[PDB]
């Protein structure tokens, strides 16, 4: 409904699934979990999925963006991804191992952050100086 | 009260400065124009001026995104520098040269997007199906 | 002397260096060793110094290289900053933070890899197939 439109909606695909939560760091966004263990060895793809469904909140243009200690911590890039507002699939985070040893993850394991940004971008306004 | 808070509003801090305008393309906020040329030797970093001061509008967590062809193109590192909405310095973008060849900045030049994120995550809302 | 030539010759500058040692592992070249500790900020360089000075192998076309859980793991920018055959200056590894968080360095920390590359490639040759 238009009140948990608001709202991050999200259902479980298995019983595999971690709930999304918020994450604790400011800009973090949504915690995504994997729903099962991968072995992703040098210079291949793998699609991470969270048994999980959603429906992003309303102004939100949703980004995968890396773990963080990720994107950095094991060579892996995070595709961004992106997600529609009316997006309904299990949920999957592609990683690529661009590093020469093997990247691991676990079941119940933080791969990545939902990040929102912004639908409709105001138009700008000129003043001759700011004013906090 | 808050009645131009929805728009980026912005000052020129010198004649060199442009107006930031809205980018074209699905999610690029805000075009970010240097105010001058600047030289970038392989291994050095730099601080782009744009000669704006800005507010961002509501619900906005300012980031600092590269040009496409410009982390791309020419081997540019373009930190997320976020802006802060009590911040009425000059606008710099910080670029890394981490190429073995020069990168070459104009006056006039676009240097980097201006994109928001969500300043507030609504919590999770759990159902069984979505779709339906 | 023309023997010494083959090998990689180091003069320690100050009783802060640690002597350059042969990693471990396949392709690792020579350890390199921060002198010093440094506290790298987001979006900012750093000159790491050894206090070594170095001369190369013959044959060897010095390229420093991240540590390898450096380059990842820290959200950090490690220059080839290539070194000449001729080059007596105290060896620094430049550093930029591109991440979000502080990175640290200890004295006697593992800043970078010396790796050697070809200095002369030879030409190619054709034939119809691969005898091994």
């Amino acid at each position: 409904a238009e009140e948990s439109r608001k709202r991050l909606r999200f259902a479980r695909l298995s019983e595999h699934a971690t709930a999304p939560t918020k994450g604790s760091e400011r800009a973090a966004g949504y915690d995504l979990y994997s729903a099962y263990d991968y072995t992703v060895l040098p210079m291949e793809k793998a699609i991470v999925k969270t048994d999980i469904q959603i429906a992003l909140p309303s102004g939100c243009y949703g980004r995968v963006a890396p773990r963080s200690g990720l994107a950095a911590k094991h060579f892996i890039d995070v595709g961004a991804g992106v997600i529609d507002e009316d997006y309904r699939g299990n949920v999957g985070v592609v990683l690529f191992n661009f590093g020469k040893e093997k990247f691991e993850v676990k079941k119940g394991d933080r791969i990545a952050q939902l990040i929102c940004e912004r639908i409709f971008y105001p138009e700008i306004e000129e003043v001759q100086v700011l004013d906090d």
